[PDB]
């Protein structure tokens, strides 16, 4: 079964690339595709990801996802952080 996508707007790993979630699975994501989202460290200021798989017909995103918010823009969206060591 095939998955709804789960947010709104992220750059997400897929296949080792980088890409718009939205934009590359505009139209659902398929049993065990997967991406990595991407998560900020506040307290070292650097980015990780967090693993996500389409599972009979849903994809849980991590807990530590933050959706982009246009009107934030002196916050720097956790894919553009430098990565955590």
């Amino acid at each position: 079964g095939s998955c709804k996508l789960p947010v709104k707007k992220a750059t997400v790993v897929y296949q080792g690339e980088r890409v718009k979630i939205q934009e590359k699975f505009k139209n659902g994501m398929l049993h065990g595709d997967k991406v990595s989202f991407f998560c900020k460290n506040k307290e070292k200021k650097c980015s990780y990801t967090e693993d996500a798989q389409c599972i009979d017909g849903t994809i849980e995103v991590p807990k530590c996802f933050k959706e982009h918010s246009s009107l934030a823009f002196w916050k720097t969206d956790a894919s553009d952080v430098k990565p955590c060591a």
